[PDB]
């Protein structure tokens, strides 16, 4: 899930909007925009989308209604670090896998907080 893995970015960053330091970011970051990033930081962002989906497909999730943005979440936050779910298929846990590893990619990377903003020309 994308806004209950959001609450927990906001606690990976110390932070504010999870996303929109990111929405707008390079190229899409997390959310918006199309094609692909720009920085290490925008590259678990063209994944958080190539992973992000496959729940769709999923050997334990294939029928109509989750595709970009919706099934995992039952965490916690630490420090800045939380942990996923508390009940697992694939359905859930795979999705919460992508969601996690991008709250260390979004939390930490090899980031760059410089390109915020864009407009997708220079940037995408
Ligand atoms: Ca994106």
């Amino acid at each position: 899930a994308l806004w209950q893995f959001r609450s927990m970015i906001k606690c990976a960053i110390p932070g504010s909007h999870p996303l929109m330091d990111f929405n707008n970011y390079g190229c899409y970051c997390g959310l918006g925009g199309s094609g692909t990033p720009v920085d290490e930081l925008d590259r678990c962002c063209e994944t958080h989308d190539n992973c992000y989906r496959d729940a769709k497909n999923l050997d334990s999730c294939k029928f109509l209604v989750d595709n970009p943005y919706t099934e995992s979440y039952s965490y916690s936050c630490s420090n800045t670090e939380i942990t996923c779910n508390s009940k697992n298929n694939a359905c859930e846990a795979f999705i919460c896998n992508c969601d996690r590893n991008a709250a260390i990619c979004f939390s930490k990377a090899p980031y760059n907080k410089e390109h915020k903003n864009l407009d997708t020309k220079k940037y995408c």
